[PDB]
């Protein structure tokens, strides 16, 4: 389930068919950040993984 919120620095289009696309500004929730560098998300009716340096934790 959803915990801290996330922003979004940088547009990312999705690589593989685990992530997911977003925009620059867009806020989402953290699902796993076990790995320091790739984050599992939810988005609106969407889940997956995007780059962590492309996120700030808002906590």
């Amino acid at each position: 389930t959803g915990k801290e919120l996330l922003l979004v620095l940088y547009d990312y289009q999705e690589k593989s068919p685990r992530e997911i696309t977003v925009k620059k500004g867009d806020i989402l929730t953290l699902l796993n950040s076990t790995n320091k560098d790739w984050w599992k998300v939810e988005f609106n009716d969407r889940q997956g993984f995007l780059p962590a340096a492309y996120l700030k934790k808002l906590d």
